DNA sequence: AGGGTGGGGGGTGGGTTTGTTTTTT
DNA sequence: GGGTGGGTAGGGTGGG
């Protein structure tokens, strides 16, 4: 027999057996004999202040503290451009200010406008509002400005900041408000014209954030209605002319920066000076990227490497003319798919012996490289004494390793920091002088066709290289090392892809309609680098299925509440159903956690211990979002004992104190909006009146399934075959796997063979980052279109033509009819919210449904 | 994303993870 | 080579 014939036929025999085994593993759905009678019976019934500011400023000029602080402000490069910055702003409506690193344009341009208005006399008719891209940056900048003017932030002074759940608002007339980009967008709902604001300043707009792009376009549109409004942009050199052309060829400023001189060494220079010989047998390559990445640029990437291959032979010949032959072969036979950790380890060794005192900071793409490099350094004998200290940096590290990096060190310590791209944004070490830049960064994309979000490693853009280089020469002259040849440095991308072209455009689509800006499709055409038509059409269609939008995008009453809730549309529906079923407190904690981070932090050395503690918190719920509730519940009880007990609890279970505190403040915000709508009767999320079904884990799982319904996976289990194995499938993805960080990674005793996930990614294989099992009743009611069929087994009932259970015809008919009554009741309740009373006979469909979910179940199959 | 108790027919088949950032009154 | 490793994540120009 042919080899292909026997192999192909063998699959058919195995495939038939597998199909014939899944049909016998379907869960049976039946309730009772007495319960059916109850359901059937119910179903049959269906002026002087302006001048006072000038006097106050003159009096403050004699303060000793103010004079001392003013002397330092003179050294800033932006001080010399005070005449030009103030005069041009008062003339043109739109101005662009571009400056290199070192000039304090963020803390000086804002003060220049206020000082000019106060001195000229009409200083009470201005209100400068400055937008910052980070919560920490807003706080730090405001405090620095307050100390510069010899005042205190907030408390009715001339400066302040406002962020989420924290606002030290200054006085009304004059004053400066530093707020994140999100705050300004929320203001547009009340007053779309942004009145009572004289100057609006947008800084750090070169990062091309998601919310920054929306605000910039809205301001441009609003400019016509408000001729007297002045808006100032702040880019960072490079491609600063793009913003000028967008706004209509506005004037530009080129404020020079200030930085100590630095020297840049490429791959050829580093190898030649340190004489690095690669290890033998290390050239064994791997699969040549057998993934076929579907990135947005795709063809742009395919093009750039084409020139690189073409110019490769020419560049190599020129290199041999200058450098030695030994270094030429090393750079030629170097893998470009991964950073050479051996080269970095050798480079750090050379710096210690030869170069002078300083701090070394190295950028790495991800955790895998951070843990690998830390092993190479710790393995060697030299990097083990008390002299050298290594402080890894990552988001998952406990409180970014506290404040060890901030503290200075005596001579000889030579602290070494291994960090991801978290240190380049805002970490303020203020001590490093040698910077090693592994030219690889991790980017998150989104495929409009596969409807999945991937994550891979990409070469750093020319802007990222400049940002990393600028962290060395700030307080002392230093050195910057780049791990790529001169050919790569010329072919690097000028900028990263804007966030508007990546990430799903789901929350942004609802934000457009709540602001009455346009028609979603028309508004997403004046944005710089507008998204592709495929992504816009898919987002609208997905919202239509969720029923957040009408047949002609009219913002159905359900969608109104989703837009005003600062969460994703899927998460927002979970919050709304939590108040309807009176399971408020546990649901709010899950929604807050799903919206922003988890309170679990894993240190470097202890990775296996951290996973063991997380499984202990899960108890026997076989759930991932229920561990957050269990962790939060324990933390609250521990805090009652005392402050000392709370610290011990977080350390024992590797929890994060700051994240848990933020999650507690987020819960109160959600309940405040619900009270205004009318779903609840109090602002306290832990109201005993609205926490009736709060101690039941079955009701909570049903509510979660109501929110994240379309994401459902199968737990098809293969019996035997040595150790037990579980294969997880998806309707549109084929075969997926559970991420090792999840609780259910190694679980093989699932009561029901179904899951619900929230976040999935295609880093290397399709992964589910969190999943919880669901009973069949949780899918029958809060699911798709119920259908009754017959496939020679029984009166099988399907919710989406692929989720199939087993039930008799009589029972299945009752369940389908009950679902129809619930949908009508649920729609009416959302349109006219009410606290709902559990001591009446008006609409008891919810009461009957709760009894079915709470009781019965226990299929265990 | 299968085992090493198949076999080393090939590695151009595959053999566990983990950029950061944001939201009125 | 095996077939309970998979052909809904390998291939037959790898073998039976």
């Amino acid at each position: 027999l042919k080899g292909r014939e026997i192999g192909l036929w063998y699959a058919k025999k195995q495939g038939q057996k597998n199909k014939e085994a899944e049909r016998q593993e379907r869960a049976v759905v039946h309730m009772d004999e007495r319960r059916e009678e109850q359901i059937v019976q119910l179903l049959h019934s269906v002026a002087t202040l302006d001048q006072q500011l000038l006097e106050d400023l003159q009096k403050k000029k004699t303060d000793l503290r103010y004079i001392e602080m003013q002397r330092f402000r003179e050294k800033l490069p932006s001080y010399g451009m005070q005449k030009e910055l103030v005069n041009m702003i008062d003339n043109h409506q739109v101005t662009v200010i571009s400056g290199e690193t070192g000039c304090g344009k963020t803390t000086q341009v804002t003060q220049f406008i206020l000082d000019n208005y106060i001195e000229r006399g009409k200083g009470s008719a201005c209100r400068i509002v400055c937008t910052q891209p980070r919560r920490i940056s807003a706080i730090s900048v405001a405090e620095r400005v307050a100390a510069e003017r010899a005042e205190s932030c907030g408390n009715g002074n001339s400066t302040g900041y406002q962020i989420r759940l924290q606002s030290r608002l200054p006085r009304k007339q004059g004053s400066i408000l530093y707020c994140t980009t999100g705050i300004i967008l929320q203001w547009l709902q009340s007053d779309p014209h942004l009145s009572s604001v004289s100057h609006i300043v947008l800084d750090e707009i070169h990062e091309r954030n998601l919310q920054s792009d929306v605000l910039m376009t809205v301001v441009k549109d609003l400019l016509s209605y408000r001729p007297d409004l002045k808006v100032v942009l702040m880019s960072a050199t490079l491609n600063a002319e793009k913003f000028s052309e967008y706004f209509g060829n506005c004037p530009m400023i080129h404020i020079p920066g200030f930085t100590f001189p630095v020297v840049e060494y490429l791959l050829e220079d580093i190898i030649e000076k340190i004489r690095y010989v690669p290890e033998q047998k290390e050239h064994r390559s791997q699969f040549k990227k057998g993934f076929m990445q579907g990135h947005v640029n795709r063809q742009e990437k395919e093009e750039k490497e084409a020139i690189y291959k073409e110019r490769w032979p020419g560049y190599l010949r020129e290199l041999r003319q200058r450098y030695s032959a030994s270094t030429v072969d090393v750079v030629e036979m170097m893998d470009d798919e991964k950073v050479d950790l051996n080269l970095i380890a050798a480079l750090i060794r050379y710096i210690v012996l030869e170069e002078e005192d300083g701090a070394i900071l190295v950028f790495l793409p991800g955790w895998d490289n951070i843990s690998t490099l830390h092993d190479l350094l710790m393995s060697q004998v030299m990097f083990k004494s008390d002299k050298f200290i290594i402080i890894p940096l990552h988001s998952l590290m406990p409180t970014v390793n506290q404040t060890q990096v901030f503290k200075r060190t005596p001579p000889g310590v030579r602290k070494i920091v291994i960090a991801t791209n978290i240190a380049e944004t805002s970490i303020t070490i203020d001590d490093v002088v040698y910077v090693i830049d592994g030219g690889k960064i991790k980017e998150t994309h989104f495929d409009t066709q596969n409807n999945i979000s991937t994550m891979s490693a990409e070469w750093v853009s020319k802007a990222n290289a400049k940002q990393r280089k600028g962290r060395a020469g700030r307080v002392q002259p230093g050195h910057c090392y780049h791990l790529y040849n001169s050919l790569r440095a010329s072919l690097l991308d000028d900028y990263q892809l804007p966030e508007i072209l990546r990430t799903p455009l789901e929350e942004l689509c609802l934000q457009i309609k709540i602001l009455r800006l346009g028609g979603i499709a028309h508004f997403l055409s004046r944005l710089m680098d507008p998204p592709s038509n495929e992504a816009v059409l898919l987002s609208i269609k997905h919202l239509m299925e969720l029923n957040a939008l009408d047949k002609q995008e009219e913002l159905t009453p359900l969608g109104v509440h989703l837009a005003r809730l600062p969460v994703e549309p899927h998460i927002g529906k979970m919050i709304l159903f939590g108040a309807l079923f009176c399971c408020l407190d546990p649901v709010l904690t899950i929604a807050a956690s799903l919206s922003f981070k988890d309170p679990f932090v894993i240190p470097l050395g202890k990775e296996k211990v951290a996973d063991a503690r997380r499984k202990e918190l899960a108890k026997d719920t076989k759930s991932d979002h229920l561990t957050v509730v269990n962790a939060f519940k324990g933390w609250e009880k521990a805090k009652q004992r005392g402050f000392r007990y709370e610290k011990d609890y977080c350390w024992e279970y590797f929890l994060s104190s700051n994240t848990l505190q933020m999650l507690h403040n987020m819960k109160g915000q959600f309940a405040e909006h619900l009270l205004g709508a009318g779903f609840v009767s109090s602002r306290n999320p832990q109201d005993p009146e609205s926490n009736i079904n709060s101690d039941n884990e079955k009701i909570i799982k049903a509510v979660i399934c109501a929110g994240l319904y379309p994401k459902v996976a199968k737990i098809r289990l293969n019996l035997g075959k040595k150790r037990k194995m579980v294969k997880v499938y998806t309707k549109t993805d084929g075969v997926v796997a559970i991420h090792p960080k999840s609780v259910n990674v190694e679980q093989t005793e699932f009561n029901y063979n179904w899951l619900i996930y929230h976040l999935k990614m295609r880093t290397s294989s399709i992964y589910l980052y969190d999943c919880t099992e669901v009973s069949p009743y949780c899918l029958l009611f809060f699911g798709g279109d119920i259908s009754i069929q017959k496939d020679n087994d029984q009166e099988t009932i399907a919710v989406d033509e692929w989720i199939i259970f087993q039930s008799p015809a009589r029972i299945a008919h009752l369940v389908k009819e009950l679902r129809k009554e619930l949908d009508i009741l649920l729609q009416e309740k959302i349109e006219s919210p009410h606290p709902v009373d559990w001591k009446d006979t008006k609409s008891r469909d919810c009461a009957v449904l709760s009894a079915i979910i709470d009781l019965i179940k226990t299929q265990e199959k």
